């Protein structure tokens, strides 16, 4: 049926030092809140209403969705209190799903597996199994059927045997929930409203709560400082790095691989040591990737080799294209098919002819090179300049924008060119 | 006695997902199956009896061998089949061992324990013992003698409690393989000739099969997808730093170190992160290598020092040679004692004086420098081109090839050179 | 009470494979037995009492501290004759503390609680509980005290079953280790004199030894080889890496993170994988280090962003300050508010105006800029060379040092200067 998520930001990270809520910190270039909406949308969530509790400004300032429903909770009184606050946007109809914005790593599969479970009229809760649960409030089951979540501080010494624990994501009617959120407490050593209280509701009601278990303890487990968020990092890039070589993709040592967005993989593709790739990157087949480069938001064409050490952002690289080492292309960069471009060579805004080459230390601004060009080491441009097919360019040429060039030109080292240039004209 | 190797690549590696058959694919640089070749010729195998049954074009294209033997598998009837087509090149007299084409880290010195195992006119076989053996064959032994070999389907109850399984590595006498070889059926749910019933057939016979152990469980793990090749990938890296630190290699991370070929080191070499070593590198004594470099086919003399993210290709280094960082020296460079490359410098086919610098954004191509000569930021060779000893290069020179330079030159900033240069004489 | 400290390296390196003394050998920038000598003076050692048997010229040209004290051990028998050596220099009120050099990861917290449990006229000895103690001297308690310490082969079989061992670390009284020193023989199968032995004169007298534990075995851990060393070098790295993560300090990989040296962050600084940090660093709120890149006693300022593969050597970086990529900056280098330095620049001895950009291929050498500055790309100085406020330089411009530019100023495209310019005056 229908469904909405409530995602939780409401928890105060202190222990992060941060003057940035800690919701908002990156997880593979991603901010985690947004792992827990992008997942959300995969659900289907009709809305997504987001609880906060501090760092506002900034978290409308990043986070923008057509469909986020932005709820204050203006003091922390905790779970209990914050589902209150989105609870009067919860439809009857509607199944609602509690999920929380420091737990990035909470899987798709796992979420369906837990809608699925659900009892009508009743709740469906994720719960995992600790060798050691301390502290961790304890699934009581009666006959194998959950009858309520047992606090550790209020757990009996029976309770605290209990491997099965809770892991604060559950799914339920929005009728349901509206019903027992009315009827929470603060009647405790905290003062606070403890969501676990509505699964002892359910039972007494009659109705019955349901446990599915993640396939990874990963999954549930949450940031509060920065290291937990270091080790989920690890954590979701090991587990991506091992999706690709399955894939056919090979990477040479997959610890020493990043990958913070999305990969579109031909075959073949190699990748070697300390690669770390960005935004979106679409790779053909049979492309190399040297050691230690760099690839944002770009498009590499079948059978490139990107020799080590180069950073591409924003650049569409066509079939057969080499660069590197020591290359870098500035966004909007364009290689044609067959074209090099050579160490301590920088490219913006430009294009590079079919089996044009700028083999050393040579800037190109705002220009636009035609096939079987030649580009001298040390060509500059001072930025637009444009050059036609078959064009030679000598050692430490400076053209100065605008400055056209024909077809065939052939020109002299140490040259400077402020005028255009003639077909098939020599110039020094 | 003599021996030969018959190397199995039947196996058709489709969870690899590549156009390149299975076995070239590469771990630290070479291929596994190359890997297979190179402990054959060690242990001295007069033949190389390699069975394929897919990609024969790419197979002989990519590996040569004097000795060896390409056996065509028309159909993959399993190992019992393959080693069939090799039976007939079999000499009687010659033991004859099994190996893997994606068993590429089997171990030389594990392969002569083996070769003395055997008894005569019986089996040596390679068995290992795994705390969880599932799906692998069992060794069974009466009275402590090998009896023979169980498929894990076959297997009664009793059985799966085995903890020794079958590599698939075993030596006979040539002319015992033909006769067992001969005896195989396929009357059996895959309808395959499984090798594993020759064991049999020797205890049968009232010969004798004895088991050794590899000394790693590495050593006789086999690949079928990227993921398995990256792990044995990173256990032979970790393997070879191991060597290296304990031979007085100092690796300052040895998970960052990536060893594809053969190092010959001095004493008291220091090797930083992330380091790439390539082909067949030789340092001298008390050589520094920067984080991130990379070298290829290429001798560094003692005393250097390569700075950081420097890369170096089939160059030849003298004693006291400094490079980088940012440095880069193409094929055919070479350095003479003493001599200095600055960042975001190239050389091609060039040699640097003794005592001689080019510290800045300098390319040099088909040159050759003298001792004590300074090279101007900026400097570049439309390459050949000669320098005496002694000359000064001004800034952003630039140098057409060809054009000698006398020795004592002096030469102008902004200088564009055509024509030589007498002895002693300031050009501007 | 006061205290010294005794530092044994006469332990002579063999293993290690070099002329260099084995407690010299680096660990995270600083030669082992630095640490020790660091940790020494934390504690407020009056005297450090450094015990060497070889590599005398290479110890004293390594270290220099004012309180050093060197001992010669002529001949190498035993820790027992090292203390005896170093004993005529102790006092009779001071504690003596007995460190080793090979021992680099000792805590000074840990020594600290050593030194409390010292009951007087008696031993505080450093022991730790293994899984599996073997040829470890093992700790001999009757009734819960300590009576002596046995060395693994005089081990009988009970006591080869205590987990409790002798890491070599004690406290005791200055005039009580004379008293004991005294008394030690080297009647035994090698000829040495252990000091293990005092051990049992203390309980023989009457006098006590209290044990106290390290928080971990790294602590205790000395190395005899590379191999090793590179151990405890990644345990020294990854320590450091989670206190400054908990610490607000986000790493994106932490194993990919070395620090050599002393770090002061501010708030909010995230660096990313294969950062290796040197010396003395200094880095402002939200400071960001591109992947690779390499500080030493440098000071980066509030919100500066150094982008990937930069290398930077005692520069001083004010706020808002942008490099890289591939930015190299040697010593001497400053950069003024807002200012940029792109790819392919180097900086010596340099200062850059405020927002003043050298985006390309440009070396500065000795050199001034003024605020609003522009670079061209391709600039070069054969250094000083002094620019005023609001120049701009043509692409692949040269100034010849003393060359001094007006404020102002305009310079055209492969201009070349050896003169002054007047201000505000264009020049070609």
């Amino acid at each position: 049926s229908a469904m909405s998520v409530v995602i939780l930001a409401a928890g105060k990270g202190t222990r992060m030092y941060s003057d940035l809520p800690k919701v908002l910190h990156t997880l593979a270039g991603k901010p985690m809140v947004q792992h827990v909406i992008d997942a959300a949308k995969d659900l289907g969530a009709a809305a997504v209403h987001l609880v906060y509790g501090h760092g506002g400004d900034l978290l409308r300032q990043t986070l923008h969705e057509d469909n986020l429903n932005w709820v204050l909770q203006a003091e922390q009184l905790g779970t209990g209190h914050a589902m209150q606050q989105a609870a009067p946007f919860f439809s009857d109809d509607e199944d609602i799903l509690m999920l929380y914005g420091d737990v990035p790593l909470i899987s798709v599969e796992t979420l369906q597996r837990l809608r699925a479970a659900k009892p009508q009229g009743g709740i469906g809760l994720l719960t995992v199994k600790l060798d050691d649960p301390t502290g961790y409030g304890r699934i009581t089951r009666e006959n194998g059927q959950v009858t309520g979540i047992v606090e550790h501080k209020d757990a009996s010494e029976a309770q605290r045997q209990i491997q099965e624990i809770n892991t604060g994501i559950l799914v339920a009617n929005g009728a349901d929930l509206k019903r027992w959120l009315a009827k929470l407490t603060n009647n405790n050593a905290q003062g606070e409203y403890y969501i676990t209280d509505i699964i002892a509701m359910a039972y007494q009601e009659g109705h019955e709560i349901v446990a599915v278990h993640p396939q990874r303890l990963s999954e549930v487990e949450g940031v509060n400082n920065r290291l937990q968020l270091a080790r989920l990092e690890r954590v979701y890039q090991s587990e991506q790095a091992e999706k690709l070589l399955l894939a056919g993709v090979m990477l040479r040592d997959p610890a020493r691989f990043d990958l913070r967005g999305v990969l579109k993989h031909g075959r073949d593709v190699e990748i070697d040591t300390n690669v770390i790739l960005q935004g979106h990157v679409v790779l053909g087949d049979r492309v190399k990737i040297g050691a230690g480069c760099v690839i944002k938001d770009s498009v590499i064409g079948d059978d490139c080799e990107i020799s080590p050490y180069s950073v591409v952002e924003d650049a569409q690289l066509q079939a057969a294209c080499t660069i590197g080492p020591f290359a870098r292309l500035r966004p909007g960069a364009e290689l044609l098919e067959g074209a090099h471009v050579g160490n301590f060579v920088e490219m913006k805004k430009a294009r590079l002819g079919k089996g044009s080459k700028a083999g050393h230390l040579s800037y190109l601004g705002d220009a636009e090179i035609g096939d079987n060009v030649n580009i001298g080491a040390g060509t500059i441009t001072c930025n637009k300049t444009i050059i036609g097919d078959d064009v030679f360019v000598g050692s430490d040429t400076q053209l100065v924008a605008p400055v056209s060039v024909g077809n065939g030109v052939t020109i002299a080292a140490g040259t400077t060119v402020t005028r255009n240039i003639a077909d098939n004209e020599l110039v020094l």
